[PDB]
């Protein structure tokens, strides 16, 4: 059977007038996760750190969950400058040419490695979200920017319950009672394929009609749609000098509109020590009893960050700034946030207070009715999609990540070898581990949209990029965006009416 | 013709109205038993112990005999719960995704594992039982509880013989007459297949018309059947004072009934010595003439507990007791039958005797006609079938154990890798072993009864089992049920009215 | 829609070869039971009584369990000598003729009641058994012996669990628990109609292949199968004089058979204050857990009498005796048992012991295989059919009642007043009543058989009954059998040969 | 659900002695205790 490609190597981007499609392959590999085995354990243990409980699995898994990865720098400038609106149409996985080999370490000039053929890898995918889901946005370890770049796949675990409400079973009835009803994951629960080295096997994915990225900026704000030369029949009061009341006519270019400005969270900060402890502005603890005594519920409680929305942050250092990431040895941080061209994103509100004209500050903008803004941007390095959890009630939902939100978002694909076992039973296993190729294509529904504007447009230049950006150096290394100017971006480009 | 599937990982289960199906799939494990040969050897040699004559084969095999290996512990719940009644209906085994690899001890780094392609492996299943059967109720070693964790097939061996009757051939004419018509059975006197790693098997049994698991519960006695308000016309005969007789009618709510409880021996113990000589409260030996002097019979019959039946044992320790067990090392015995709800189950008759009221009871209540009982309860620790004995004589047969009686039980399916010799011939084989995967679907038919009853009604909750219950610790070590509470329970649940 | 006859009279008994028809309707009258509420109550309190829980229905019921009801003394006569054996077939139940009036006690020759047109009355039907069953053996106030008799239907009420269980609940862990559980039937939980008097209702149903009610006598015993001048080959072993073993023939018209008498317990008696406290020969009791301190269980247990079955009593006074009964105020017991004709029943077996030819008696015979007898004999007085209890494990099962016994016996028809609520509420109602007819026409598949038999038999005469059997006195009052001689019987009749 | 744990599930094991019941008198009695009134949001596992 074996000695069969089984496949090739799918590559590049065609632009069509309403449709864009990616073909990108990657090399991958896998080891034995764990002992083979499920495990129970504690992470984040630093005295003072917040210390999740986690379940390990034996699994990993293929995320594709970032731009980046699709585009090459070059397709996604294309893409950014000529069309005003695109979103995720239909995603087919392949995963095919597989090789799994043993590792016997000698010694003598050992880790020699030799193919097993009859040697079996497992392959789910989970599709219906049967399993806690983790494609979670701006994850690390997604497929590869660069093809020709080996994909390691992640292993899988999930956090069962939040470590705080059961951490004291004995010596708390409720603590206990809780942890009586922890749930337990496993994925040989449901049906899965198995392949040897001769078979392949393919998923196809279908974004439902998911949101659109809209590629657009304005310079004029939802309450400036007006004549400048006709009069508004308004005539409002206010307190005249002295004690009485007079009423007056704003004259021509000024006026009050029925809009305001898109809701938001102004203020907060960040924790100094975040990168042990929660580190959201937001920290939105929850514990039906428990215990949680004495620690700040950075502690205890999840963060949600950024929080500002459609109002201008109060402070720097609230921004959503990313990296391409994450493993510690350098890399360097960029803000997609960081040009501001439209003019319905970045909002100042106040209240008028006295009659000489003194404001009062909103730090906090709450939602209110007749409220319009753009949604935040995003970039090649942004995260195309959030699973939307489960819940029966729901808010307005713009994600500040600027990533498409579904409650059917592309099913998880897992993978693991199979757990060969050895005679002279220890309970130990035969070492292997699994190498083959993933194909992901994607098919972008796009739209391309004109103006009547007479004057020129913005549009990513690669004249005002970084000299490093997109390249390799003398060591077989790559360099994605190095600043601000790289990344592209949203909002950037297109100037729209209203 | 390697290098292809061959199949693939099958797990879950299926409600329905009228149906449930469990799918499990477990990686086994095979090494060469024996010395690829037949012996006849004596085990449980103490001295003081009972050690039987037994035929050690180089087979060994698989067994599905056990609840917990189907139904996952959320499942068995809802399963219980929900259903009144249910029966396993048929069921589908495969073996497949074969591996045969020989075990090179080199000396450096020696126990390096080499594929041989080739290699073949025996499979056989009896079917209708032409060899002694082994899947004897309670039996360690039964697919795992849990899937992701191996199965190692335990090895073939029964018992031709009581050791007991051919103790002394030579030096007793009878014992040893007796020896020269001792039977052997060996599977090579069958057709049978022999697989290489490309191929694959499949087997498939039928439960014909086997009886029904009944979970329910009655809180009233087949002798409470009757109006409190409305008074029998019975007219009963007594001593009266002094010397005559008189006669009286026991008034309203006051009845008797052609209704006696559960046959079953209330009395008797274990041995202290068991873990050596038969345990049985009781012993039940035979000898057609033989030797067997001067021992207990402890160290010569077969133990056959409990006992008590529809009765209530006079005393604890009587109890069927088990572990999900059995390996050296520490695991918590728990019991079935610890929850008492039904009240056709803990019987205690006594005879009248003296006419002041003085009673006296029954320690042993044998069999009579008219006798109302349910059956012993089971939990998803329990073992599934039991195979009824080929003899011409039978009586009532409810087991103690709570198992499905069935004179055709699922056939035991065997494997045993080929006896692959070697030139330099000193009698040895080269050394290989087998790992594949095995699948068993198990169709059961259920069925769903509803009551008129008003109030609540007792349902296992996982609120009253302990925190430990079914899980994994820091090390992939699993826990099943630690406590009663946890087993689940038959005759725990629903409540009928007679 | 009133002022239509909604029925007739309908009586009568019809014989035929292979069939006899029973028709027989009676005036019927019906309270408003309890507070038209359902009540849970503590009967039979005497400080040294029994003291059973129940619940107290508003329903009433009619039972039809019972020979005397059916057949005319002088019809049962013509069946029991002229048939061999018969069994009830089916039964049709009609309910019509209604008439509801309302009670006022004006004081002033109050009393006075007038008819209330649009008051209706609720019957049900439990058909499937949902409620629990209380048409128990020889229960009092069945369909009235006497046609032109009222028939004053019983309140429904039944024991939902053993009194002493839940004894102490407050101050007993396992007592609380079960009390927990105990269920709760009202009948108002299922469908069921309601009729004006100008309606009626039928109601139909099916004995399946029942078991059949044999009238036949021996005069010879299993064991007694044989040809007095034909000598058997046998040649018993036994001690001879001194120490040695002889051997020897039984001469003809001795020998020995396979089969034994009936099991059976002869021995025990009746507990003295029975009339309080069980008085069974058996007493049985069930307590998972509980408490049930210092009581002689019969205070705890219930009662099961007789208990001799194919065995000779050791003891008169545990004879099954009865009544017509039950109601304070002068009545004659009988006893079925009383003639012994047949050769199957009174048994009274002895093993040999000593060589001699003493014997050892069996108080205590229990089941053993080969064991032949007849069952109990019945008279008109006796109660047609007995429940099976809804229980997984069933015992030989002959009644010691002579009672049919099945698993689905004549549904129970129920009825009520509805609850005519009253203005000014304090909670009353108004005081109403039902009245009607309801006729009972019951199929009995008869079956005739005859015998070379050349000398008469013993037949039912009335030369040897009471002169009062049967009859009507100066106050208008009904005298059923009045002794043993009246009551008939069955095993009286007709010789068979085995 | 793939849950492998057992799950909260309203007993009557958990519920007052007195829970749903008649009393001497023809009067009926309820709920007892928040044990009793059974709940929603009590009982299954989901994933989000």
């Amino acid at each position: 059977g074996v000695g069969y490609s089984t496949g090739g190597w799918t590559g590049g981007t065609i632009f069509s007038e309403n449709i864009v499609v990616t073909k990108n392959t990657r090399q991958f590999i896998c080891d034995i996760k764990n002992g083979h085995l499920y495990k129970s354990e504690v992470l984040n243990t630093g005295d003072t750190a917040h210390r999740q409980y986690a379940i390990t699995t034996p699994w990993s898994y293929f995320n594709f969950n970032q731009y980046s990865s699709h585009f090459s720098p070059n397709d996604w400038q294309h893409l950014v400058n000529d069309y005003e609106r695109f979103r995720p149409k239909a995603m087919i996985v392949r995963v095919y040419n597989l090789q799994i080999k043993q590792i016997m370490t000698d010694g003598a000039m050992g880790t020699v490695y030799n193919n097993d053929l009859t040697a079996g890898m497992h392959i789910f995918c989970d599709g219906d979200h049967r399993y806690p889901y983790v494609q979670h946005p701006w994850d690390d370890q997604c497929m590869p920017e660069l093809p020709n770049s080996i994909w390691e796949l992640p292993q899988y675990a999930y956090i069962p319950a939040p470590i705080s409400v059961v951490d004291n079973n004995t010596t708390n009835t409720v603590e206990e009672h809780l942890l009586k009803g922890v749930p337990l994951y496993m994925l040989e629960n449901s049906d899965h394929e198995v392949l040897r080295t001769g078979e392949s096997t393919e998923f196809t994915f279908n974004f439902g009609d998911c949101e659109w990225i809209e590629n657009n900026i304005t310079f004029s704000m939802p309450q400036m749609m007006y004549n400048p030369l006709v009069r508004s029949r308004r005539i409002y009061s206010y307190s005249g000098p002295n004690n009485q009341t007079s009423n007056a006519f704003q004259n021509a270019a000024l006026r009050t509109s029925n809009w305001m400005s898109g809701p938001g969270i102004a203020r907060g900060t960040h924790n100094a020590t975040l990168q042990t402890q929660s580190a959201g502005a937001l920290v939105t603890m929850v514990t039906n009893g428990a215990d949680v005594s004495g620690v700040g519920a950075v502690r205890v409680g999840y963060s949600t960050d950024p929080i500002y929305g459609g109002q201008q942050p109060d402070s720097d250092l609230l921004r959503l700034r990313y990296s391409a990431s994450a493993a510690e040895g350098q890399q360097n941080p960029i803000l997609e946030n960081a040009a501001r061209h439209t003019f319905t994103r970045e909002a100042r509100t106040k209240l008028i207070t006295g009659s000489n004209g003194a404001d009062g500050n909103y730090k906090e903008w709450w939602m209110l009715p007749n409220q319009m803004w753009d949604s935040a941007p995003i970039s090649r390095y942004n995260p195309i999609w959030v699973k939307v959890p489960r819940v029966n009630r729901k808010t307005l939902l713009d994600t500040q990540d600027g990533s498409i939100p579904m409650s059917h978002p592309p099913g998880t694909i897992f993978i693991k070898l199979a757990r060969i076992p050895v005679p002279g039973n220890g309970d130990s296993f035969l070492n292997i581990y699994v190498t083959g190729q993933v194909s992901c294509e994607v098919v972008w529904e796009v739209e391309k949209r004109g103006t009547k504007n007479w004057r020129p447009e913005y549009m990513h230049s690669a004249t005002n990029m970084s000299v490093d950006a997109y390249t390799i150096n003398n060591a077989g290394v790559y360099a994605g965006a190095v600043q601000n100017a790289d990344v592209m971006q949203t909002r950037f480009n297109h100037h729209k009416v209203l």
